[PDB]
């Protein structure tokens, strides 16, 4: 599924991401835009052989199992394919674990380079929430 901007904002809000660990809704929408272009089916492979999955591009090296990343962990205890569903529940619940692990949203490279320190409120402007 390819979400619309306001559609994804409303979905994320319903799943408890607004101000989660102090990060306003606009931060999450901005990260999803630049990680996956709002596409739940996005995949990208990394140099070390791990793969990133879904709307928030969660990495198989640490967070999910894809059966082909040797010596990796599975800290969200899910198959990586569950992160590609049109229902974003699994992606959101895993993201909550990631953002709580001490490094906040700096875990997402696109957020650090393209969202951090910008006016992220603009990403939810005009949406009915
Ligand atoms: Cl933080
Ligand atoms: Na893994």
């Amino acid at each position: 599924k390819v979400f619309g901007r306001c559609e994804l904002a409303a979905a994320m809000k319903r799943h408890g991401l607004d101000n989660y660990r102090g990060y306003s809704l606009g931060n999450w929408v901005c990260a999803a835009k630049f990680e996956s272009n709002f596409n739940t089916q996005a995949t990208n492979r990394n140099t070390d052989g791990s793969t990133d999955y879904g709307i928030l591009q969660i990495n198989s090296r640490w967070w999910c199992n894809d059966g082909r990343t040797p010596g990796s962990r599975n800290l969200c205890n899910i198959p990586c394919s569950a992160l590609l569903s049109s229902d974003i529940t699994a992606s959101v619940n895993c993201a909550k674990k990631i953002v709580s692990d001490g490094n906040g949203m700096n875990a997402w490279v696109a957020w650090r380079n393209r969202c951090k320190g910008t006016d992220v409120q603009a990403w939810i402007r005009g949406c009915r929430l």
